């Protein structure tokens, strides 16, 4: 008998997927049994670092490349998968996808699949507001002002929660700077001062303009997932900047017969790289001190490889990386050219994206301050200037924290 834990976050589409895929790979392995605990996206961190700490972390983890660094800083802080690579075919995975999820040398976890944050639309919205979709990011601004008036206030061509945001404003400035936002080697942000300024600016012209709720407007609705808000189901909030990994937790959640739908992605004339959030999605990953390395090792070479456990998980966690997986899902006809998750895909990856996101970027805590300084502008309590002046001085001290 060897019983195992597993975790994991999601939608529930992933979940009814993955708890489908975990009774198989025990009616194939009727001695080892599988305790599933997921949630969604919301705390999910915040739970299993509270688990790391104690030493009580499951035996296979679902995890986030930005968590490397916060767990796995010398790359000890997850099970080596190379120790495993008699359970585990290794070589399904692109050797570049794998050193994504290496730290020093020690193999941390499976890149699942990669993704970007790109601009999905509502189709119905835009078409009752008669815009096509923005192919600049003038267009974008200018979208706010036809939807407000066209449509009603209440009509925003897209919702961005503040992560995305910060996303979408440094994807801009990547686009116009051609710099890495992080400055790995001094610790800090490289920014100017000027260019926080332009950040925060951009923010503020956007909300201006009516191109997405404010953050006190978001509030008034004010918490469940945002796939879940009434104005996201109703097409009132027509778009989103999101993962192509995980699209279908927005799209499932739309009023027929309204999709979402590829958007252009936005480029400056002259810009030398499109400044994408491109990344693995998520990875499997052992738990450092499992007590089964072995059996947690077979679990993940089902899930990712076998036939059986691929049919089961299907696009859940969007277009596999696993060289078989990805092979049987196209045979299968399961993977569509056409699905906007698969189209997204493409158009990312024919973007130029050399530029690559430091984990640090998306560090939690910088991604809170982000809230909060955003907040500020929108509640009238730091103009756009003493905002900037306070992200980067604030952010620089969390860095410091965050990379040591
Ligand atoms: O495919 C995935 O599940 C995805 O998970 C991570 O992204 C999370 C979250 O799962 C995404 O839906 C997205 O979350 C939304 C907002 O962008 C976020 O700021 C927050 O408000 O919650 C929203 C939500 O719950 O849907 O973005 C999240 C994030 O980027 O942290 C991985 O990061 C991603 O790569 C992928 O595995």
């Amino acid at each position: 008998e060897v019983n195992l834990r597993m975790s994991w976050w999601g939608g529930n589409g992933r979940h009814q997927v993955t708890l489908k895929a975990l009774e198989e790979f025990h009616k194939q392995h009727p001695n080892i049994n599988v305790k599933a605990e997921y949630t969604g996206w919301d705390g999910h961190l915040s739970r299993l670092t509270t688990q790391i700490a104690g030493g009580t972390e499951p035996d296979v983890m679902q995890t986030n490349w930005n968590w490397l660094p916060i767990f796995s800083k010398d790359g000890t802080g997850f099970y080596n998968l190379f120790s495993v690579k008699e359970q585990l075919d290794l070589a399904q995975f692109d050797p570049k996808e794998l050193q994504q999820t290496t730290v020093n040398g020690k193999l941390n976890g499976i890149p699942i699949s990669v993704t970007a944050r790109i601009f999905y639309f509502n189709d119905a919205t835009w078409a009752k507001a008669g815009l096509e979709y923005p192919k600049t990011w003038d267009e974008l601004l200018a979208a706010g002002k036809v939807f407000k008036e066209k449509l009603g206030d209440q009509y925003y061509p897209v919702v961005l929660e503040h992560q995305d945001t910060l996303a979408l404003i440094r994807s801009y400035m990547t686009q116009k700077y051609n710099i890495p936002t992080i400055d790995e080697a001094n610790k800090k942000f490289a920014y100017s001062p000027e260019q926080w300024v332009e950040f925060f600016t951009m923010y503020k012209t956007m909300v201006d303009n009516h191109v997405m709720p404010s953050t006190k407007y978001y509030a008034s609705f004010g918490k469940s997932n945002m796939y879940e808000m009434k104005p996201w189901i109703n097409g009132e909030w027509a778009g989103t900047y999101m993962w192509n990994s995980t699209i279908t937790k927005y799209s499932d959640n739309l009023t027929k017969p309204a999709k979402l739908v590829l958007g252009p992605y936005p480029m400056l004339p002259g810009a030398k790289d499109a400044g994408l959030f491109f990344k693995p999605a998520q990875m499997l990953s052992i738990g450092k001190s499992t007590k089964h390395p072995q059996e947690s090792a077979m679990l993940i070479n089902f899930l990712l490889n076998s036939k059986e456990g691929v049919e089961a998980l299907g696009l859940e966690r969007g277009v596999p990386l696993s060289a078989t997986a990805v092979t049987q899902l196209r045979a299968s006809g399961v993977i569509k050219d056409e699905d906007p998750s698969v189209a997204g895909l493409n158009m990312a990856l024919e973007l130029p994206h050399k530029m690559t996101t430091s984990p640090y970027f998306d560090d939690p805590q910088i991604v809170s301050l982000f809230g909060d300084a955003i907040q500020y502008i929108d509640y009238g309590q730091k103009t756009v200037q003493e905002t900037a002046e306070y992200f980067n001085k604030q952010g620089d001290r969390i860095l410091k924290r965050a990379m040591r």
